[PDB]
């Protein structure tokens, strides 16, 4: 999985990874509109950079 700035798919400052990963939601009391769920591992350590 990559996230880039533009459209030109030139960003590529980090790839991350889909296979061995968790997921969550966001803390209560924010706001999801605009859902917002997180990204996390509890076999791995790949996150990445939380």
């Amino acid at each position: 999985l990559s996230w880039y700035k533009d459209d030109e798919e030139k960003e590529k400052k980090y790839m991350l990874s889909v296979d061995n990963l968790k997921l969550r939601d966001v803390e209560k009391g924010f706001m999801s509109s605009k859902h917002i769920f997180a990204l996390f591992n509890t076999e791995q350590r790949n996150v990445y950079k939380d």
